[PDB]
């Protein structure tokens, strides 16, 4: 028994207030009968399938039914019923299941989608601000480390010494310099780390939401990379760290600036947003209490609360990433959580409705997703771990990790089974950050897996998202290595990857189904990956090979059923159902 | 390779303000290290194991970590990483797991258990009051129906015909009355359907959710009834209707008994607590619009609402029943259901600490009960319709189902593994009610079956639940054929079905391992499932065969390491781990 289904067209066809789905079968013994079990308003339904007199495939039968939209919440979840005379069987986004799935991991479809539909439209690069771009025109003390900053040249080679506190001095007018050269890399969309006032470098110790740093260029030189990058067509993502201030904050001032702070006085108007706590031990990075109705409104309930500000104009940011998304709550810990997380969304979608919110997930982001408290995560566990597993061996913990292409791709699709289809779309997929070691590091000596990393980090359903520096060979352990200063000159760029880059952000911008599509995992097996993805008539056929050059057989697929395959990017071969793959390779093929 | 682990003594012991783990091990290839991870604020833990110098069983390695109490949410969850040199391995609720489980679906254990902690150690009895029992003291017009309610004598057939609107005369009093028998099944506690002012003969078409309706015998008659539990040491749990209100309601008002009704005026002052929207196209229970605040006082928010009402003195019930919880909310759909259901579950705690909250769930209930909006669920999914399915070859909708052993564990432990130990303990669980066949019905040909269930009814972890007359050995179709009248006559009364019920309640109540223990799935293949149930050193160990009569061997497991094995119910027999099983029993052996 065989079956297929996507929910993308030409599985899926909105039509007046209907939403119709067809479900492909293929085998010796097909059910007479097929019910479309769906969801409205948390009942769940069973929907009579009728079979269509046309095959839309060689030897394959096709079920259609429908869903009614005029009820029912936007998430249309579903999955299939197939029905003998004396059994049953379901069909699940992870395939079929002997007993009955999981409610919240069937096939889903928003409808109507009031998502920000533009992410899936972009490509994303991080910046570490200080570490990307000085500006043409180009010390304190920092209280919370022992000592004053320190000041360093570009070309200084990065030490373990007083990470948090040495400025290399890169500023936003560098960035807005830069953009060029990522609009030539194909970057559509920027999301920055901290540029709030802050002591330390990287700016996490929040000292004023509502100033940028001066070490940065200040708010006028936000507000010209907020004009550049509008001129150039570019999304802006701020990094929002909503979970703690920094101990120089004037709320807390945990050295005396002022004469209120909550850190010394009993009395002080903030004295109830902390907890006499802070982010797992760390004394410069005191945690906010939420049970605090003023804090509430300080951060995101106001109209001129943070969220919202840095939305409105003049500064009409495209949305936030949320640092320590998960801890974020009330009495010192998480209590309450997800309700302060759908509080923050909440009201950026108030000030701006297409509003991007994504929070920094390192663990398993399905449920904060599945409440659709954010609109998506820095998809670790869905993207990132099983490429760091099956790639590099080895895991968050930096623990060895011996997982094959079975386990890598149930890994995936698991995860993704918990979201609907436009959730996975805008899912924030990279394969490092400013958090951790470099992925080219981690690869350790199969560092010639990267531009098989590279490949699928643009054709896996997800945004996709550069860490700086990645797209020209930057290495580095982590932090404070990871944040190497960007090598501008050439001499000093591995140009082949750089060109990798440009290509696959070409073929995504070329093509519907790696920005809108569907995705059917086709082989997954010892070293080999083979998936397709699939948009109404279109097909992208992607196949990672880690080992050494090998052949494998490719079953008739009627997803696989095109005029023929056009070679993009790769060296990988197909004819007859025989894919030839050169050891340590990906291949892209689009269909005719 | 081998793991054990249960979340609860011996494998846990809470000491001071930490919760030791103790996990087991053993196999030729053991792992050099153990990673206890554990969550703490959501922000994911690797706690260091240690290896224990004392071998708790032949063969046996054990691993012991902690987890701080002092910080973190209640909700203690936790799974194990093995680590060898090259690879890791996950041991989860759920075996094995080669790459990381879902957060949701680790261990899990409260502590502090804030949850009503009296619920395990019930044993509960749904009443249909007016099939139940008539007091030895002992019509009008049916708006929503087209014609006067009907009366029938005990004796006559139940008939499909104005099934809503025939009484057949039981009332509370008459409950009162057998509270004897009840105490003689076993009974701890009773969940009645609806008793509140209504005009059909199930009253879930609520119209006065302030009066006890007169044909049950009146307010006095509930609290006589109140009385007498409270008398008996008994529980008392009340249907909450809450979802949609009855359109004899005096806020609906379809028959114009009032002039200020939200059904004929404008202007009606509850004319928002409505949508101009039904349960599924039923125009004799209109949905209640949450997103009307004085509606939302009035079932739950107000100190004198609905919910709060009927949980203070004199009344003091034990808690709710929510009908339809998964689709009540705002609009006319479930819009907010999760932060509504929360809010009445939160009400209820507020008039009565350990008020028990649970909501009908036909379907999956995960989502409800990983957020803690309610206590527990009416487990259909997690209980009812596995066991539907294994021995009765059926399900919700009457669609044929063939599933083996294996199967049904998988299921019943997957839908466990989202759910702490705390909450698994007062699951609802039961095998039919008043939205249901008969599961005596549903057994067709395989009746002598019936008595596997009652068995297995009462040893899986969950609090269960008899509907009126199972225990004698009413049968019957669904609705309105699932509420015949109660057979007092013992001529017609299943007389042996009746003593294993009380045999059964015996043992729960003798065990402490049938009421807080854990449970470990030990066999499961074809016609056989073999479970223990596991508490500080006692073990209660069952074992199912649905078919014809076999041998099966039981490996040794740790946890079946006892001094001996006195048998307590059944015909099986266990000798060197041999189970000898006649066909189509239960046995259940105590250890010595």
């Amino acid at each position: 028994l065989k079956a297929w289904h996507l929910p993308v067209a030409p599985f899926i066809k909105e039509q007046q207030e209907r939403l119709m789905i067809t479900l492909w079968l293929s085998g010796d013994d097909l059910p007479p009968r097929v019910t479309l079990r769906a969801e409205e308003d948390n009942e769940e339904l069973s929907l009579p399938m009728h079979r269509l007199r046309q095959a839309p495939h060689p030897g394959v039968v096709a079920w259609r039914g429908e869903i009614n939209l005029v009820n029912g919440q936007p998430r249309r979840r579903y999955s299939f019923k197939l029905l003998w005379a004396d059994r049953q069987l379901w069909f699940t986004p992870q395939e079929f299941n002997r007993f009955p799935p999981a409610r919240l991991e069937q096939f889903a479809v928003d409808l109507p989608d009031s998502g920000p539909q533009w992410v899936a439209d972009q490509v994303f690069y991080q910046i570490f601000p200080d570490r990307f771009a000085r500006s043409q025109s180009r010390t304190y003390y920092h209280h919370a480390a022992g000592h004053d900053i320190v000041r360093k040249a570009w070309d200084e080679p990065l030490t373990a010494e007083a990470g948090g506190s040495t400025f290399y001095g890169g500023d936003l007018d560098g960035i807005s310099e830069k953009l060029p050269y990522l609009k030539q890399l194909g970057v559509t969309a920027l999301y920055l780390n901290p540029v709030f006032v802050a002591p330390s470098v990287h700016k996490y110790d929040t000292e004023d939401y509502r100033r940028v740093d001066p070490q940065f260029g200040g708010d006028a030189a936000l507000l010209r990379l907020r004009h550049n990058t509008q001129k150039e067509g570019m999304r802006l993502i701020l990094d929002g760290v909503f979970n703690h201030s920094g101990d120089s904050h004037a709320w807390f001032d945990r050295h005396q600036r002022g004469s209120g702070g909550a850190c010394h006085n009993a009395d002080s108007p903030w004295r109830d947003w902390y907890n006499f706590h802070d982010w797992l031990g760390y004394a410069s990075l005191p945690k906010l209490d939420y049970r605090s109705s003023t804090l509430i409104d300080e951060i995101y309930g106001g109209e001129d609360s943070v969220v919202r500000h840095w939305l409105k104009a003049p500064w009409s940011m495209d949305g936030w990433r949320l640092d320590v998304v998960h801890m974020l709550g009330e009495g010192g810990g998480a209590r309450n959580n997800l309700r302060h997380i759908a509080g923050i969304t909440q009201a950026a979608k108030l000030e701006r409705p297409d509003a991007f919110v994504f929070g920094e997930h390192f663990g398993d982001a399905r449920q904060w997703l599945q409440a659709d408290v954010e609109d998506s995560a820095m998809n670790y566990r869905g993207f990132t771990f099983p490429l760091w597993g099956f790639l590099a061996n080895t895991d968050i913990s930096y623990d060895p990790q011996k997982i094959d292409a079975q386990t890598c791709m149930a890994w995936m699709d698991n995860y993704r089974a918990g979201l609907s289809h436009q959730q996975q779309l805008r899912m924030f997929n990279q394969l490092d950050s400013h958090n951790t070691a470099r992925f080219k590091s981690l690869l350790g000596k199969d560092v010639a897996r990267l531009p098989l990393a590279v490949v699928w980090l643009f054709s896996w359903p997800g945004v996709p998202c550069i860490y700086y520096g990645d797209e020209v060979g930057v290495d580095g352990n982590n932090d404070p290595f990871c944040r190497k200063p960007f090598p501008w000159d050439p001499a000093l760029q591995d140009g082949d990857l750089l060109d990798l880059y440009k290509r696959m952000s070409k073929l995504r911008k070329a093509h519907q189904a790696l920005r809108y599509g569907g995705c059917q995992v086709i082989y997954a097996e010892d070293n080999v990956v083979v998936f397709v993805r699939v948009y109404k008539q279109q097909r992208v056929l992607v196949a990672i090979n880690r080992g050494e050059a090998c052949e494998v057989v490719i079953e008739d697929s009627p997803l696989l059923d095109v005029n023929g395959w056009q070679l993009k990017e790769g060296a990988g071969a197909l004819h007859d159902g025989v894919l030839t793959l050169p050891a340590i390779s990906a291949s892209v093929w689009f269909s005719r």
